């Protein structure tokens, strides 16, 4: 029993982290088979970041301008290309520690682990959610660029995220491993608006189910409610709309606890309308939304 | 910028996890050089756990009664011994993935990473604190016994914790890697009292310093206070007494923020006496105590 925000074991990803340098800039890259992937802004100076023409800046670079270091080993670059906002450096050796992997583009509200890295060396691991507005609230100090987010299915690593930048607001933005940004962001140091962020309703409900399984039941109510009634309450509190697809994903958890989803929505409604009166749920004084239904099921199982 | 509860990268520990079976019971072991370490209650049935005589139960066992499996590999046991509450199985091969390691016994209020494992295979990693009452609030399902807690100093892994049991209260208890329990607990399925748990004051202060560095300053006050005045407030709120050793450890953080420790205690006092008025600090509605001063410094650096 008990409930912690758990990350995937990071070992399979640690063996893929490398350091990439172009000119003066050093950041993290991901070495898989004979390709190294890193943020294309590695080729920019701090002055370039105001308004970079990446194609033009990349033109000034040849294979020998890219220093790729894996531990103490030096890799030889035999090709370079830009794919969207990522650089792909073809190297002459396959990474012997390449795990089974896929590149996936995750959906807002899904969770993943981040291995935060500096100069190609891992420093820490944490679990987070992609926010509905396609930002992440991470821990990214200078030189963490190129650190990656991932999920693990027994032996396959699904890479879903590469860190690129901190917005002026302090939240973080990045790409999938094909270099397409999540959300409206660009790799340019300019003012950039993230949308209003909403709370991930299906995750909150999943976590409430986690709480019941673990013995916290005070929030359970006499009331029930309807999908439209609840969504009225959600819209007011900047919770994302709950759909029947969400209700269905919560099915196994409803089965385990014997609590119907709409009964649990009515508890959430009262929570939203009345607050927590200084009480806690699973040790938290706020409604937690970075556990998916899948996360809760896997941790309990 | 930004602040997350970060665990150490788990790779060095993943390569040490094995599965140990004696009779019907299977749990996790730690394979380092040519020794496997696991909880001695691996040799107990569920009936044995009421009141086990470990010496007598161990007598009925010989080397070939202990099945040690590392992935698909099978290890050969050439010796067994009981050290306090841990069994040490001498095997015929050194673990080739043995990192540089030490065994350390940590102090209450210090933090470490846990690799939660089931049948010798890792499932998740999280960061936690040893509570002042020598329990941990973990995530330990059936078969997590023998999962280990650790810190990492660049390349050395310092093992500090092995999980043994869940108390009837839902909190967890375990040993150092010499088999000495943290706290008053025994490896017996009987009612066991944990002391009153207190909040780790020096960690809360460290986290407040983290908050200032990250831009949350609302809690900063006009007041200051004294060590004895503050400790009056701490005792009332079940916070552990703050000493000059603690004030000193907070020195680097006081230097970075230009805020004297006692000024920050006065902010904490007002927080403790007035609550948070529905506000948050670093995204939390409660005062967080599982970051040490060292944790905060390392993450900011």
């Amino acid at each position: 029993s008990g409930f912690r925000k758990m990350a995937f074991p990071s070992g399979k990803v640690e063996g893929c982290m490398v350091q990439v340098t172009c000119g003066t800039t050093t950041l993290n890259g991901l070495w898989l088979d004979d390709v190294v992937y890193c943020p294309r802004h590695v080729i920019c100076t701090s002055e370039d970041m105001l308004n970079p023409n990446y194609e033009d800046l990349l033109i000034r670079k040849s294979n020998h301008n890219f220093l790729v270091q894996a531990g103490n080993v030096q890799l030889r670059v035999i090709g370079h290309s830009m794919q969207n906002c990522v650089l792909k450096l073809k190297v002459d050796t396959a990474n012997p520690k390449t795990p089974k992997y896929k590149f996936v583009r995750i959906q807002p509200g899904q969770t993943f682990s981040v291995l935060a890295c500096y100069n190609g060396s891992p420093s820490g691991v944490y679990q987070c959610a992609m926010r509905p507005n396609f930002t992440i609230k991470g821990s990214f100090l200078n030189g963490s660029c190129g650190s990656v987010g991932f999920n693990i299915d027994y032996d396959c690593v699904s890479f879903c995220y590469m860190h690129h930048m901190e917005l002026p607001t302090g939240v973080h933005a990045g790409t999938d491993l094909e270099g397409n940004f999540y959300g409206p962001f660009v790799d340019r140091q300019t003012a950039q608006a993230a949308g209003t962020d909403t709370t991930i309703t299906v995750n909150v409900l999943a976590w409430l189910y986690a709480a019941v399984i673990n013995g916290d039941r005070w929030f359970l109510n006499r009331f029930t409610t309807t999908l439209n009634d609840f969504n009225l309450v959600a819209m007011k509190y900047n919770y994302e709309p709950l759909t029947q697809d969400h209700v269905d994903i919560l099915g196994p958890l409803s089965a385990q606890t014997g609590i119907a989803v709409l009964d649990m929505c009515a508890s959430l409604k009262e929570l939203l309308q009345n607050g927590m009166n200084g009480r806690t749920i699973l040790g938290s004084a706020l409604l937690e939304d970075e556990f998916t239904p899948f996360d809760v099921v896997r941790q309990c199982s």
